[PDB]
């Protein structure tokens, strides 16, 4: 075997491992990480209306028929296969309208226990669960349940684009379907030759810069706790409040979004006594390295570990901070930050191994609570997977803003969270409002309570 150049990917429908995403990875390879809410199945219910129960599975049997990017199943075998051919449908219709308001409870109380328990066919790689609610007045949900790489971000951007072009009866300009995850680690894993050795070097920088992953108390040992419980609580503050901060921030010479999610973010883990910690953002780069990519959504997701340098103190120092460490970061967009933490559980200096992600994505839709979704309204869901332990997810509807955050129950006393946001809910009041918080330590807002001065 002579000593030769390593090839690219020649495995173009031959079934491939997943992406260098070792979070996504983990989480598929190893199922019923009980923290981590068992897996990371998240379910999307869009109340509305799109079409006919007969229409919509005819319309899954057609795409399926093709081959979108996003034709990708998991085989527990740790590789990812993408089938050209039509798998199955399996919509079952669900009658609340031809039915009484007992149907109703009987079916979404049903569904709940059934989405907790439901045995996906990932046992044999293709996997999928469609629940289709059929509502009083002529009204519909569609609730899709899944648990594998064929959901994501990008997966969704991609599918509720073509999805209301399909249900409108629109034909689009056809998109090179000739892409799949294969064609991106084909390119990924060739370049990855040389630059693995900059990639290496400059996520172990930040490898040894960064402490123990954040410390927060757990009621009880994960090992113990088989069942979990996900309690998420929604928030809709004031327009004015939010884009006041959002507008200071903007004003102040630092990102607007990031500014609100990581004032929260930060402080919430930092309580443990981590002055310096590394929170996660999800970050949209799309790359366009290919002209067929830069149409198509399968890179976009790449999540970012932003390590804060104190909190407690002026917001100068705090911001300046954040901002001058995200532009190295923003040379790090190389690859995904993911390879930064699998250096960090190489170190071995995980006391938890998991950071804080959020999301803050504002100038939505003004009509739907969801810009996502056009065709119906979706309810707040599950976001607690294996990667995730703690969720910050920030919406946009009338301008307002719909804050969701998703925590492990059993584990996060919500009174200890609440003091936490109450130092939030101040500081955001104050420094929007006043440039007098500027010059205050923010030490004053969450160490310290009872008014405080």
């Amino acid at each position: 075997m002579p000593d030769e150049s390593s090839w690219p990917n020649m495995t173009e429908s031959t079934p491939f491992p997943l992406t260098p995403v070792q979070h996504a990875y983990l989480t598929g390879r190893m199922p019923g990480q009980t923290l981590g809410g068992v897996g990371c199945h998240l379910y999307q219910e869009f109340e509305g209306h799109c079409l006919t129960a007969s229409q919509l599975e005819q319309a899954i049997t057609t795409l399926l028929q093709r081959h979108p990017m996003l034709h990708i199943a998991f085989r527990p075998d740790g590789q990812q296969v993408w089938l050209p051919q039509p798998y199955w449908n399996g919509v079952t219709v669900h009658d609340l309208r031809h039915n009484d308001a007992e149907s109703r409870q009987a079916y979404l109380d049903a569904l709940r226990q059934r989405l907790s328990h439901r045995l996906l066919r990932v046992e044999i790689g293709e996997t999928f669960d469609f629940q289709l609610t059929l509502l009083p007045d002529n009204r519909h949900r569609l609730h899709v349940n899944i648990d594998l790489l064929i959901m994501d971000a990008s997966s969704f951007t991609l599918f509720f684009d073509e999805l209301n072009a399909l249900l409108a009866g629109e034909s689009l300009p056809a998109i090179d379907t000739r892409y799949d995850f294969r064609s991106y680690l084909l390119h990924q894993q060739k370049i990855n030759q040389p630059l693995r050795d900059d990639a290496r070097a400059y996520w172990l920088a930040k490898a040894s810069t960064l402490p123990p992953a954040p410390v927060l108390p757990l009621a009880c040992e994960p090992a113990t706790l088989r069942e979990v419980r996900n309690t998420r609580r929604r928030m809709i503050v004031p327009a004015t409040r939010w884009h006041a901060f959002s507008n200071r921030a903007g004003e102040y010479g630092v990102t607007p979004t990031m500014a609100l999610a990581t004032c929260f973010s930060a402080v919430l883990a930092r309580w443990g006594g981590l002055t310096r910690l590394l929170l996660n953002i999800t970050l949209f780069d799309r790359q366009p390295l290919h002209p067929a990519v830069g149409a198509m959504l399968a890179d976009f997701t790449n999540i970012l570990l932003l390590d804060t340098a104190c909190d407690g103190d002026t917001v100068s120092n705090l911001a300046r901070k954040n901002q001058l460490t995200f532009t190295e970061d923003w040379e790090h967009r190389h690859w995904s930050g993911v390879e930064l933490l699998r250096e960090l559980k190489r170190q071995q200096r995980y006391p938890h191994g998991a950071p804080v992600v959020f999301t803050s994505n504002l100038g939505r839709s003004l009509y739907s609570s969801r810009a996502e979704s056009p065709l119906g309204e979706p309810e707040w869901g599950i976001s607690q997977t294996p990667q995730v332990w703690i969720d910050h997810l920030a919406f946009e509807h009338h301008g307002e803003v719909w804050l969701q955050w998703d925590s492990n129950d059993a584990l996060f006393p919500p009174a200890l969270v609440e003091t936490l946001f109450d130092a939030y809910c101040q500081l955001i009041n104050q420094l929007c409002d006043d440039e007098s918080a500027w010059q205050k330590p923010f030490a004053d807002m969450l160490e310290h309570h009872h008014h405080h001065h």
